[PDB]
């Protein structure tokens, strides 16, 4: 899988002339070098619906004269670069117009993307209906006559659909349309029989060609929609809609499940279609980088002018970072990632959570947040996922011990795993009972929110004691056999009519209300929804209260501290082939601009980052940047190692060579 | 006016009993040296109503037994801190129980902040009522009885009142309250005459005791609402509804004017009454920094425990930014800004905006962010203000040659001034004709938004020639003797019904569509909104396309530049008693946490920054580093010093001493 992609897009009006009439190989291939690219996904049927090549199943755009697709395979393949082929599925607006019984409706009869035709936007097809026949058709077509290096389906994914077809069919198989849960599983038949015919129709033409099926999010905890694919594309604009908290929780759980997987951001300010829109040069190094970092493969979004000219500025753009992804390639192939923590997501362990951004949860968000800033290395695992291999397992805030559940986390503890739990994390079902062993018992839904959480430790907060503020839903607990390391204090009252104090919360009481953090043999315990207010509030105390309670669970078999900043990224990568380790250190801090967009136009340096690593190895040979090749000194007993990165700019790799 | 002040708050309920029982001199005292306060404002009166001493024309809080007020005077008056005395005017919750009458109505009858008494919060009190008569005899009590150090007056500005008195007495002067207008102007006499009597009622006991009316805004153009006061506090919490363009946009404004003034920020996360919440130390490291490089003393909000315990945590965190400000005031005293540009904010200039933010409009945010991000020297500057000491003047978006503003614009230039206009600016009111000779006239409201500005100049976009989007709304023009420094390009189509092209606006169509930018003897034009759309999509092009027009306008007579990175901030401000310029140079970078606060947790040093100043002085006799008082190397060749700061963390002074 080639590390340097670009997904060129080509929604292009009917109502725009001279398509391709300033496309050359010249300037196809020369804005290509000028952007370090090795592969580009090129269209061969838009949003839109229009081919980009004399179609027989599909009509080309009909102000297109000559096979545009063709001549990007040939510019593309005579230069060494590799050509995935894209095909809009869920839109074909041009359709649209002719067989509207075949679009998508709710329970209210709305089609989506947009609600009717007298609006500017595309209508989505429902997959139940001969509309895929066609799809097929020309996806045939596409695989037969063009020398492509995969095909990118885009617009699918698991549906729920009240489209005439949907609800004769529902009620001949007995199903009630009136019935959500229904409604739900025959969507799920409907995409996995769409993704069945497509690999089958494939297949019989050119085995294993290479397919994505594009529903903009990696849902987890779901290994038959992850696996109907060759590879993963984690579509993440970061400044487009996905925020930044997206990609790495994506990229965490892809990596250990095998998929070679990439990172595809875009070149433009905000989002998809973006004509004249550039980012800064420092923004894609950054972003690029952390691609490296967590085991992926980069693409950068662009979309190409209707006349066919490649932009100059664009390939600039792309250039700067893809010159140092080439440079760092070597370093980051057959990759595998060291963690000392699993994090099973709300999301994977199939649980109800507040959305704090278009495709990540507010307790998600919460958890990578603190696990980034706090540079503790760590996996995304689902109930699928072997966890003997960590040495922690994060329940945040609202894992309930369900039957699907329970015996994984028993089982993990009897092993000898150690689990950090907040807030529901850990009660039964009907939320009247604690059912791990973590030194307390339960005495129910905490009667006072907000309230307070005095710490009993010294170097947990860095301002020290003192009663802070807690937000997030509690359970008020008794201890049995833990050990107490803070206490919850109870507010005079809560704030209602007729009783209130200053313009918010009623302050301490400064009467104990129980423990609120306790420590036992199996791990921690903290009384509130904490991850979940980090993501709403982001009250410092919340990270502090975490990050404290993992490093008392780790102790001294952490494998990594660092004096990298707080904003910064850190990841440990094995490659075993090499007999090397690879520390990725990144700085990098979004900034909001904007109404909300957070951007990158600073790349501040770092100085003397100093990094202590544990690693599982006898003996450490030597400790270099790459891709400078620059020897720095260092102090190794064993497989613990000490060593100072003299300057750090956007992204350094520094590679540990061992002996076993 | 002491540089180390805070602001402590104590609404306090009726419903929480021993007030105070946890006070001591002993506390107070030891708590206000661990901070470095050298000035406190307590509490004589807070929302809820009640008197904190032994008051015969106020109720004391019912659970508090001994003159509280008196005891934090003496405590602190006897270790050298200042008292000014916090007497809540807008607000006394447990009158409002007694004398709903005299409560402020809206058109529909709403009080306000909260529309009943079934729900918490407070019921603003109209001052136009016989409440007013009650507000003076409590301000003469604590003025004749208490030895503090001026009165800080809260929930007070020029307000619209609907109440039965206001009605009448409209009715009566013969307004009509049906007319927005005359109730508008009811309101501005309303207020004044409340400041009028309490200045008279204080006058007649202690003449010239400091006064300060808090509307949590200095309104820019309204000089008689500032000298109603005696010194400016500008509450701006930037984590607590203000944001952190609000400070920067006042404090720019209030220098000038020769108020003495300060920054009023919070040690909370959030806002007032955040009970438990606490910012890291480095966040105040920076805002305190910026207060003092903007010519203002600083003041951090704090709210004291109802049992009169000082919180140790609190002050441990305003001490970190404190002990610093201690050693930095001497260069900070008397100090006038050196600004190359005068920037007329649309709020200044009375002229319609957007709000941005809770008291900041976007154009004025747009151009505020371009300025401190570009490290342009500047003033913001009203109708009132003397231009003539201004190289450039701005006129962002929307300032059209109203009769109040034409003429000292035609004056500024006719004495050699030169103007940067963007979007209307420059327009007369009907919108018709170009007023100002910028060399183009005016052919309308540009039909296609959003369109394309193309570059022409060399130096301009980090990546060169493109057609860069542009999203505010146009003015199509014509050069006539004007030089074009980059064109106009229309897209195909607006996005509509039946015409788009992909997810946003159609392509360009690569036709000139007329210049965008035009430069004349007098200065530059922009043909669109830029300044808006800066605070609204954030588009880089947006900022380089301002700077370089500016940077062109200054020429060689620019009196700083600097490798400061983006989110650095500089200023230049001469102590002309001590024969000295202070270069201010800050580097810190909010970061957004919970959905959308912006904190600053990590403090990154910078190296080697480059200044090159040009001071209208004769002879630099030196360079050195406040408070270290190292001496730096320079090059100086009469006022013209080029200077490098090894080494920045936070905030850096350098002193340039000359002979005149
Ligand atoms: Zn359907
Ligand atoms: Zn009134």
């Amino acid at each position: 899988m080639r590390y340097r992609q670009v997904h060129l897009d080509f929604h292009t009006s009917e109502h725009i002339s001279d398509i391709g009439r300033n496309f050359s190989k010249k300037n196809f291939q020369e804005m290509l070098q000028l952007g370090h690219v090795n592969s580009i996904t090129v269209f061969a049927k838009c949003h839109h619906g229009w081919a980009y090549f004399p179609s027989a199943t599909n009509e080309i755009h009909p102000r297109l004269d000559f096979d545009l697709l063709g001549a990007q395979i040939e510019a593309a393949h005579e230069i060494g670069v590799k050509v995935p082929i894209y095909i809009s599925v869920g839109f074909d607006e041009k359709l649209a117009w002719e067989k509207p019984q075949w679009l998508m409706r709710d329970e209210a009869d709305r089609m989506n993307w947009v609600d009717s035709f007298m609006k500017p936007g595309y209508h989505q097809f429902c997959l139940n209906t001969p509309y895929l026949d066609l799809v097929i058709e020309q996806v045939q077509e596409v695989v037969r006559k063009y020398d492509g290096d995969g095909i990118f389906l885009d617009i699918v994914g698991e549906r729920t659909c009240y489209c005439t077809t949907c609800l004769k069919q529902m009620q001949a198989d007995g199903l009630d349309p009136h019935n959500k849960e229904d409604v739900i599983a025959n969507g799920r038949r409907i995409y996995a029989n769409y993704t069945t015919r497509i690999r089958e129709a494939i297949d019989a033409i050119k085995p294993g060609l290479p397919v994505f099926h594009n529903a903009g999010h990696i849902h987890q905890g779901r290994r038959d929609l992850m696996g109907m694919n060759s590879h993963l594309e984690l579509e993440s604009l970061p400044t487009g809609g996905w925020g930044y908290d997206h990609f790495p929780l994506s990229a965490r759980y892809a990596q250990p499940t095998g998929f070679h997987f990439l990172g595809m951001t875009g070149k433009f300010h905000t989002f998809w279609g973006e004509f004249g829109g550039y980012k800064h040069p420092n923004a894609l190094r950054y972003e690029t980088a952390l691609s490296l970092a967590n085991g992926a493969r980069c693409s950068i979004g662009d979309q190409l002018h209707p006349g066919g000219q490649m932009d100059r500025a664009t390939y600039e753009l792309i250039g700067k970072a893809y010159a140092e992804v080439e440079a760092k390639e070597a370093w980051c192939v057959n990759a595998v990632n060291l963690a000392d923590v699993a994090l099973l997501t709300v999301e994977a362990a199939g649980v109800q959570q507040e959305s704090g951004a278009m495709y990540s949860g507010k307790v998600d968000m919460g958890a990578v947040r603190m696990l980034l800033e706090g540079k503790i290395l760590f996996d995304i695992v689902d109930l699928e996922s072997d966890w003997s291999g960590y040495k922690v397992l994060i329940l945040p805030d609202s894992i309930v011990m369900k039957d699907t559940i329970l015996p994984k986390v028993e089982a993990f503890l009897a092993a000898g795993g150690k689990v950090l739990a907040s807030g529901r994390s850990g009660l039964n079902v009907e939320l009247t009972r604690q059912m791990l062993p973590l030194g307390f018992t339960d005495s129910g839904l905490n009667p006072f929110r907000p309230d307070y959480f005095r710490p009993l430790c010294d170097g947990m907060a860095n301002l020290g004691e003192a009663a802070y503020v807690m937000y997030g839903d509690g359970r008020r607990i008794e201890l049995t056999d833990g050990t107490e390391l803070g206490r919850r204090e109870d507010p005079y009252f809560n704030r209602q009519a007729f009783r209130f104090c200053s313009h918010q919360h009623a302050p301490s009481s400064e009467q104990e209300g129980g423990p609120g953090m306790v420590e036992s043999a199996q791990g921690i315990y903290i009384a509130w929804n904490v991850f979940e207010d980090y993501a709403t509030k982001g009250s410092l105390i919340l990270k502090e209260m975490v990050l404290f309670a993992l490093r008392r669970l780790l102790g001294e078999q952490i494998t990594l501290k660092t004096t990298l900043p707080a904003q910064g990224v850190t990841t440990l990568q094995h490659q075993a082939a090499e007999r090397r380790y690879i520390n990725h250190l990144l700085y990098a801090s979004p900034v909001k601009r904007g109404e909300r967009v957070e951007i990158i136009e600073d790349m501040i340096p770092l100085q003397q980052v100093e990094v202590q690593l544990q690693l599982p190895v006898t003996d450490v040979k030597r400790v270099y940047l790459a891709p400078q090749m620059t020897e720095i000194e260092f102090k190794a007993s064993g497989g613990d190692v000490q060593f100072t990165v003299p300057q750090l700019e956007c992204h350094q790799m520094v590679v540990v060579e061992y002996n076993e």
